[PDB]
């Protein structure tokens, strides 16, 4: 029993993490196979980052520019390309601890897990989910960027998510590992708006169930409520609103607890117009969101990966 | 910027994981050389629990009757002996993957990660503390046994943690890799008590500090405070008391910031006798113990390992 915000264990990344050095500017690498994707804007100074052209600065480099290192030993960089705003550096030899990986674009309200590296040596592992305005809430420090997010199915690493930026709200902006930002970012040293956070609805259900399923039982209410008043609630605090997909998904949760998605909703509904009086629910006093209806079925259930 | 509750990189102890099976129990062992550490309940039934004579059922077992599994790889048991509360299962090959280690008793208060394992196979990391009544409140499933905490040294594990049990209250015990429970704690299926709580102060002093340096400044008060009159207060709250060696290694801390270790407790101090009133200190809604002044300075600075 009990619950805890588990990341995937981190061993087939931390292999892939590699120091990537461009002029002055250092950060970390993805090694896959024979490509190291990086942030692009490692070909840029502290100046450039105000205003770059990164065609025109990529093409004031070769590949001799780039120091890829890995321990204590170092990459030679055969060839480099831009796709969107990462850059792929090809080096001369194939990554031996490549896992079978994945390269996926996960919608907001998705978990992932963050290894956060720094000259390309891993300093902590840690899980968090996609905001629905496409931000992150990590813990990056300056030459964090690169730093990948994570999903791991049995065998295969699905690479969801690489750092790019440090908002000037303190959040964090990224790209999927082709390179397109998620939100509507771009990697310039300029303020940017990320959008309205909206809390993951769906997932604070889940966790109401893993709830349940740990013995913490005191919010669930003697109401019922529909689908349609239940997102008017939602709306006025900010929650995003309830789908029958999203119902669908925690199906398995109400078979295995007895209690009905939209009885659910009820017990949360209360637990947003009335509070939760300065008690807590598995060990927090806010409402959490940042487990998805797969994420307590794996650690309800023990799912376990190569 | 940002904070995080981070664990260690797990990859060093992923490939030290293996599947224990005893009979039909079976359980995680961590396989360092060429000894597999696992509880020594492993030799149990589910009667057995409720009284076991660990020498008697032990005597009853011979080295071809664990079976030590790595993968799809079986590892030859070819010597066994019970420490304290671990079975040392000495097999033929050492493990490839052996870190450098070290072997630690942990104080309470004291932080760590667990890599949660089933079958011998990771699902998850996450970061804990000892709590000052030598429990853990982790997540840890049927079959979860022998799953281990440790920290990092740049190049050096540390193991100060095997799962042994789940206590009726839901909370969780275990050993040290010599087999010594921390705690009143034995391994058997009884009820036990767990004493009182206490909120590890100096942690949570650690993660104001952290607080402020992320830029949450609302609790820095008006007021100051002595350490005999801080330590009257915090025994009223459950907090444990604060010694000189806990201002000692705030020192740090106290310098980065420009806060004066009483001072930061008289900010404590008012938040426990007035609460945080609906507010939030770097997304918590309650006070957080699970960060050391270890823990706070390695995420501030960004200290990294093998």
């Amino acid at each position: 029993s009990g619950f805890r915000k588990m990341a995937f264990p981190s061993g087939k990344v931390e292999g892939c993490m590699v120091q990537v050095t461009c002029g002055t500017t250092t950060l970390n690498g993805l090694w896959l196979d024979d490509v190291v994707y990086c942030p692009r804007h490692v070909i840029c100074t502290s100046e450039d980052m105000l205003n770059p052209n990164y065609e025109d600065l990529l093409i004031r480099k070769s590949n001799h520019n780039f120091l890829v290192q890995a321990g204590n030993v170092q990459l030679r960089v055969i060839g480099h390309s831009m796709q969107n705003c990462v850059l792929k550096l090809k080096v001369d030899t194939a990554n031996p601890k490549t896992p079978k990986y994945k390269f996926v674009r996960i919608q907001p309200g998705q978990t992932f897990s963050v290894l956060a590296c720094y000259n390309g040596s891993p300093s902590g592992v840690y899980q968090c989910a996609m905001r629905p305005n496409f931000t992150i809430k990590g813990s990056f420090l300056n030459g964090s960027c690169g730093s990948v997010g994570f999903n791991i199915d049995y065998d295969c690493v699905s690479f969801c998510y690489m750092h790019h930026m440090e908002l000037p709200t303190g959040v964090h902006a990224g790209t999927d590992l082709e390179g397109n930002f998620y939100g509507p970012f771009v990697d310039r040293q300029t303020a940017q708006a990320a959008g309205t956070d909206t809390t993951i609805t769906v997932n604070v259900l889940a966790w109401l169930y893993a709830a349940v399923i740990n013995g913490d039982r005191w919010f669930l209410n003697r109401f019922t409520t529909t689908l349609n008043d239940f997102n008017l609630v939602a709306m006025k605090y900010n929650y995003e609103p309830l789908t029958q997909d999203h119902v669908d998904i925690l199906g398995p949760l109400s078979a295995q607890t007895g209690i009905a998605v939209l009885d659910m909703c009820a017990s949360l509904k209360e637990l947003l117009q009335n509070g939760m009086n300065g008690r807590t629910i598995l060990g927090s006093a806010l409402l959490e969101d940042e487990f998805t209806p797969f994420d307590v079925v794996r650690q309800c259930s023990g799912v376990t990966f190569q």
